[PDB]
């Protein structure tokens, strides 16, 4: 049955989040996740080959809320690629602080997920996700340069690395020390600080 | 002598813990495993460390020594060029990461092979303490540079410290995950200056 299968996969993913958040990925097994989800008869193995597929599902689930702002910032036909990128990072930070699911998937991926040789797909799939995002940020920065919103001589690739590094570090800083960063109250200041680096730093120019 | 032999054995244990944590991760590695790798008895390893968290803290603490003279130079009110010492500090941070196998392996362990779990809550708390401490230091050096006129007078030192640390921390982990994406050694001056340019030119980082 169609709906029941998606029914069950969502139960498993939701239970996987609870299990990974409590006990970490390394020591959690699929059998333990099936126990939390209330699924039996090997159902979990029909939806996932291994834990890495479950981790990838959680990582893929983050790309959904922002799909439209990603598309807009990457499109050559977009009139305001820089403004759309600003709206994107504003949404990324807002969802992190406001959404329990997002914050806790990211906490799982960043602080409860080990890169090991017996589970090499986790690091490899993290490399691919970061690389994919870098391509998107680089392309959106190149659209802003062409629109006259960023320096004509900007090194879009290095500026994409710089922006990602800043956003990445800020998120992890808020996850580790929520009290230290009023990410929600000053979200615009935090987004503009990184954008300002791309706009003004002479080091980021070719 | 007792002291010399114990310090010798402690170093063997720490070195073997790096090899064990790096290969199998912190969560599934036991002190018994580390003892076998280090070639010491289980009683020996348990004399030096009560649990796995204490060993992780040992690695986490060793990172502070190499930079200890440059962070205190930028932190000193009497430093004539605090902004300059900060630049040399971050240059040295990135230089050691790329050149030093040990520092790279430890940071890879701490950032990518060590889970925050209720089963070992000391890990997260020690990371919280280390970041909070570094934040204070960075805030000191930024206020000195502002007072010395090297940074904007109306700069929010607290937020600027956060932003600089976020950039450096994010860059480190990007190079750890994708080394060929960041020539962190040949362009090290560019990568440091990019973040310093952020604190010095961003109108958002001002009150
Ligand atoms: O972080 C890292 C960095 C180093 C490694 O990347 C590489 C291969 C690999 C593959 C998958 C992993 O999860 C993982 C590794 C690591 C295990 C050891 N290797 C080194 C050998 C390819 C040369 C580890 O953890
Ligand atoms: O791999 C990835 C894929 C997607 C992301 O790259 C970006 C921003 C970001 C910044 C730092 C991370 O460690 C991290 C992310 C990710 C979290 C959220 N995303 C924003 C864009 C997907 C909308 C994640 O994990
Ligand atoms: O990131 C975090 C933030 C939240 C927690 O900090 C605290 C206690 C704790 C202790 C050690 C951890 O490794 C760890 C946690 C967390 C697990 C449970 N929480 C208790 C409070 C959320 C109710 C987690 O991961
Ligand atoms: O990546 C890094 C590189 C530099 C540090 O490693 C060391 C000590 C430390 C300990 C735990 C961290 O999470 C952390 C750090 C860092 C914070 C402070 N440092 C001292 C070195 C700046 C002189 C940071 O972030
Ligand atoms: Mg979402
Ligand atoms: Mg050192």
């Amino acid at each position: 049955t169609k709906e029941e299968a998606q029914e069950t996969r969502a139960q498993i993913i939701e239970a996987a989040e609870r299990a990974f958040y409590k006990r970490g990925v390394a020591r959690t097994t699929l059998a333990d996740i099936a126990e939390l989800a209330g699924v039996t008869r090997g159902a979990i193995y029909w939806h996932f080959n291994n834990k890495a597929e479950l981790v990838q599902a959680l990582l893929d689930s983050l790309h959904e809320t922002h799909d439209h702002l990603l598309r807009a910032s990457e499109s050559e036909d977009e009139v305001d690629p820089l403004g759309c990128m600003r709206k994107l990072w504003l949404q990324v930070f807002n969802e992190l602080v406001l959404d329990a699911r997002t914050r806790r998937i990211m906490e799982i991926l960043f602080h409860k997920c080990e890169f090991t040789d017996d589970m090499c797909e986790i690091r490899q799939q993290r490399q691919s996700a970061v690389l994919d995002c870098h391509k998107g940020i680089t392309l959106a920065l190149a659209n802003a340069v062409r629109r006259g919103q960023l320096p004509g001589e900007l090194d879009a690739e290095r500026a994409a690395v710089a922006m990602f590094a800043y956003v990445d570090g800020l998120i992890r800083r808020w996850l580790l020390l929520p009290d230290s960063v009023d990410l929600l109250g000053d979200v615009e200041k935090w987004v503009d600080t990184g954008l300002d680096m791309l706009r003004l730093s002479p080091a980021l120019r070719k």
